[PDB]
């Protein structure tokens, strides 16, 4: 039977086979089963695969496998960058805005990323709940961009007056685009947790889930392998740590 793997389509728009076509190769290589991209815009409908068992295995974001581990979805393995498997948020505003923290963004224009995103979106409205306030009531409005790097177009745009967004994304983005950086500036950062790890479906047999787990773990030690972490830039893909997600499930029992 085909091997079907889900991402979202906004992360990298028209790179996408580009990015994961290795990868792919690697799974028929480990599995000897036919594998077909599956890709949605939104972290909500890749869920809803997942949970349907539409799907075999999803590159989802840290928030939305708190929800997937709900309905069964198993972690396989987590991708290590920069040498680490962590991920954090930054809260970026114009230098010239003179809106210099967090705080001083009450009642101004914010763009969020996707609604599931941790960096994107959950570690902002997780912190305001301190104050006893939403995004809505703190904030002048709200924009949902889906993508890390629209968010910094607007933000820089002057379309809103910041935004949250991985600080991978940041940092790539000001060594791509440095008349941009040198415009931004980083006024708040969240905890550290876990980077977004990879997921089957709760319906794969014990046998499969691992070989997949086995295929991903030693993935830096195989030819194709090495060919898929460098179109992905990551390192390697380490073991699931579940205590790295405990802020996030936190974040989410308090709404």
């Amino acid at each position: 039977g085909v091997f079907r793997v889900a991402v979202s389509s906004m992360i990298s728009p028209l790179e996408t086979m580009k990015g994961y076509g290795p990868v792919l190769s690697y799974i028929e290589q480990q599995t000897g089963r036919k594998v077909e991209l599956v890709q949605r815009r939104t972290y909500r409908e890749v869920n809803e695969l997942i949970r349907e068992n539409k799907i075999d295995l999803a590159f989802i974001c840290t928030y939305s496998f708190v929800e997937a581990e709900l309905f069964g979805a198993r972690p396989v393995a987590v991708p290590q960058v920069e040498g680490n498997p962590y991920a954090q948020a930054v809260v970026i505003t114009r230098r010239d805005s003179g809106i210099n923290s967090l705080e001083e963004l009450r009642n101004k224009r914010f763009a969020f990323t996707d609604p599931m995103s941790f960096s994107g979106h959950i570690a902002l409205r997780g912190e305001l709940v301190k104050v006893d306030r939403t995004p809505e009531t703190f904030f002048a409005s709200t924009f949902y961009t889906y993508s890390h790097d629209n968010s910094l177009r607007a933000v820089y745009d002057g379309i809103v007056d910041g935004a949250t967004i991985d600080s991978l994304v940041f940092r790539s983005s000001n060594i791509l685009y440095p008349e941009i950086g040198a415009a931004l500036q980083v006024v708040h950062v969240s905890p550290l947790v876990g980077a977004p790890p990879v997921v089957v479906s709760p319906g794969l047999s014990e046998e499969d889930y691992q070989l997949i787990r086995r295929a991903f773990l030693n993935m830096h030690n195989e030819p194709l392998g090495k060919q898929a972490l460098d179109t992905l830039f990551i390192d390697r893909f380490v073991m699931v740590n579940s205590g790295h997600y405990d802020y996030i499930r936190e974040i989410a029992g308090k709404i």
